[PDB]
C-alpha cells in the first residue's frame, strides 16, 4: 500500500496540526487534505493536479462563517 | 475477484464517495454544530471526514506519518 504524505515533514513520526478559531482574525481558512500544498497545512490548488494525474477525488476542509 | 488493481498507485482516496468528482467539506467556524473536531487527513476513517483512529494503521501499514486536523470552534 502506498504512502499518502510523500515529502512533507518527514522528521516527524505524525503530522498534526491544531488550531482554535478564537486565534484568527480571518473568516475562513481552507485546510489540505492531498498532502501535496507547497503551503502545508493550507491548501494551494495542489489537489486538483493531483486529481489528474492519479484520477482521485481529494479536495480540502472549509472553516468559515456564513 | 481480482488480485490486481490496475488504478494509479499514487491515488489517495481509496473508496470514499467515487461519485463526487472533488470532495471538499466545510463547516461552520462558529460552535453551530459542536465545540471542537478532529478532522480526518488520511481518508481511511469510516467516520469520514471526521477521524476515527484509522491513520495509526496507516501509518503503521506504509510507513507514512499523516494524522488529523484539530479545530476548536470559536464559542459564541
Ligand atoms: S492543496 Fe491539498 S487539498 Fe488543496
Ligand atoms: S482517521 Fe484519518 S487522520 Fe485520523
Amino acid at each position: 500500500k502506498a504512502m499518502i504524505n510523500l515529502h512533507i515533514q518527514k522528521d516527524n513520526p505524525k503530522i498534526v496540526h491544531a488550531f482554535d478559531m478564537e486565534d484568527l482574525g480571518d473568516a475562513k481558512a481552507v485546510y489540505c487534505r492531498c498532502w501535496r500544498s507547497k503551503k502545508f497545512p493550507f491548501c494551494d490548488g495542489a489537489h486538483t493536479k493531483h486529481n489528474e494525474e492519479t484520477g482521485d477525488n481529494v479536495g480540502p476542509l472549509i472553516i468559515k462563517k456564513k
